[PDB]
């Protein structure tokens, strides 16, 4: 991976991110808050694979004439990559509280730690605020400063809108399948995950590289939102049919009344007898009642529909790279495609 | 009031704010989210006196040569005033959840409405996001655009930091009076309320007027943070000794283990017998155990200490206006002083 090359340099820069967000050394009065902020950063922004933030860095290598990769330019790319990870950490701390999740990456969610609770709401907002403090501290003089601020702000808004739509669509506690439509599913994915996950990191790299034209961004967006769509559809598939060792942790999507790609397809493909069997069994705790939905999906050959979808989507993404990548190097999109397929 | 003059024009502009944040008319997919956003705006940003947002407008009249008050400049001042109110609504929706409050302005807190609950966390973040959407929609071309974005972002961070400090200082459930010190109290007030309440609206007016020098801002800040300090100390006093009719709703500060100005003074002024009587009775539900703290304050003549403090603070604020207002018209600060004293 072009990712395992930049990784150590990215994780090591985190120490600097933290030092600089804590050192408010002129103001001793707020010392205790700043220590809490340190703890929030370290618990919530560390632990994952850093795919989104690393993408900022990789794409920045690929886009900027290598003679303009002076030590400070890369300082800035590492920082902006960390900004994407902090935005992510803000979303997830807050989502975990809204979902009443227990763990995140097999670790206890921050709001469930003894003594944190709902104070995590302020902590989450502090994660988000750290983004603009870093952008100012590192990128204030740069011609892309305002472009980046607007990008991060816009990425928050799109994600929050998507979250609202998700929350209206699948309220934990209300089995209503009439809400689970293909259009709604696509819409949730695009706003809630694809913009920040796929558009944001590439677009940030673009602006840092001086590539600020609206059409270029619109062109990169069209490719990258499609990738985000596929990426989430594959997550929904693996959640149930992923070999749970190769994958991670067993999936709870059906139990949670999620607007999964699977239930969406199931509903489109269903005798009126089938819809009832789903109305009855979907969103339940009972293992044998989730084993029964798994069998209704298997019986509808949705794994084959998925495999069929994964191939079609792969050709489509390549047609899109062909058509919309220029004048960015196609490898910017292709590295991403390779990681997700 | 120079405030009751601009008020109707400010409240009426809210309809436009809302129309423009809802009309995402090109994107029908997100219709349901946008309707939820409308409901969140209307429930949480309407209902108070609009003192902070109005200040933006009043100060903008006083600061800009009246020949530069074309209909669009005032559109923008009304919008930026509404931005300050939305920032406030973000803080309060989120604080109410963190405090487990029941009502806000005798009305049911948004997170306690049937069907909202912890989804209010996303709603709060949407309130905050609306600020930057309005700034973009109305002020994108203006030379003060970036200055305003940074001001709002900085005001969020200061407030969030203050909130952390508050939460560490007075955890509901942990009677620890060793944390309640004058320095800590002042620090909480300055970060948590004074910056957004007093500095922010004037500073926004300043930038819109073209007054962007760092020293001018530092000068206005020094006056305005002092006013914010007094304003909060007066709130803590009225909370207990306010005639509850003239004031509003009876005060629960002692019950809630708050870092009130009153307990801070009480602790400084206390035989070691007194400290025990406070250690025992502070933070309790029982009416007769809150009636007992009220009597320990009365017995220490803290109402006289307050009256003494209010006079000293009034002279100090006037000395500060004299010294630091120039070259802004002293009336910018004096209108505020008149409203709070
Ligand atoms: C921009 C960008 C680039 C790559 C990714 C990928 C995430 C991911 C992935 N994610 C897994 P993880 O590696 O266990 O985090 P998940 O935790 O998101 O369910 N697992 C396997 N391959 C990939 S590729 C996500 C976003
Ligand atoms: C910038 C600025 C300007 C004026 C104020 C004032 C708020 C306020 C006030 N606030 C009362 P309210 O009028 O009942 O909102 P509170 O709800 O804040 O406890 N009550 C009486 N006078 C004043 S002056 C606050 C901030």
């Amino acid at each position: 991976d072009v990712y395992a090359q930049e990784k150590q340099d990215f994780v090591q820069h985190f120490s600097q991110i933290v030092r600089v967000l804590t050192e408010e050394m002129g103001h001793p009065e707020i010392g205790d808050a700043i220590a809490r902020l340190k703890e929030v950063l370290e618990y919530n922004a560390i632990g994952g694979k850093y795919n989104r933030g690393l993408t900022v860095v990789v794409a920045f290598r690929e886009l900027v004439e290598p003679r303009k990769q002076d030590a400070d330019s890369l300082q800035r790319a590492w920082t902006v990559g960390w900004c994407v990870e902090l935005l992510q950490a803000f979303f997830l701390v807050a989502d975990d509280i809204m979902d009443s999740s227990l763990t995140r990456r097999g670790q206890i969610c921050w709001y469930q730690k003894p003594g944190v609770g709902l104070d995590a709401i302020n902590d989450a907002n502090l994660l988000e605020a750290c983004i603009y403090r870093l952008l100012k501290l590192y990128c204030r003089e740069q011609p892309y400063y305002l472009n980046l601020i607007e990008l991060f702000l816009q990425s928050s808004y799109q994600t929050e809108i998507g979250q609202t739509l998700d929350l209206l669509t699948a309220p934990q506690g209300n089995v209503d399948l009439v809400r689970f439509t293909e259009k709604r599913y696509k819409s949730i994915v695009k706003y809630k995950t694809a913009f920040y996950s796929f558009y944001l990191p590439i677009a940030a790299a673009m602006y840092m590289a001086g590539i600020d034209g609206e059409k270029e961004h619109a062109n990169a967006k069209k490719i990258l939102l499609e990738m985000g769509e596929f990426f989430q559809i594959q997550d929904d598939y693996l959640d149930l049919f992923g070999d749970p060792s190769v994958t991670g942790k067993i999936g709870t999507d059906i139990q949670d009344n999620k607007c999964s790609w699977l239930v969406v397809q199931c509903l489109q493909r269903a005798t009126p007898e089938q819809y009832q069997i789903l109305k009855e069994n979907y969103g339940q705790k009972e293992a044998e009642k989730v084993a029964r939905v798994k069998a209704l999906y298997e019986e509808l050959d949705l794994p084959a529909v998925f495999l069929q979808y994964e191939e079609d989507s792969y050709s489509h993404i390549m047609a899109l790279i062909e058509q919309y990548a220029a004048p960015l190097p196609p490898a910017v999109f292709l590295g991403l495609a390779r990681k997700i397929y």
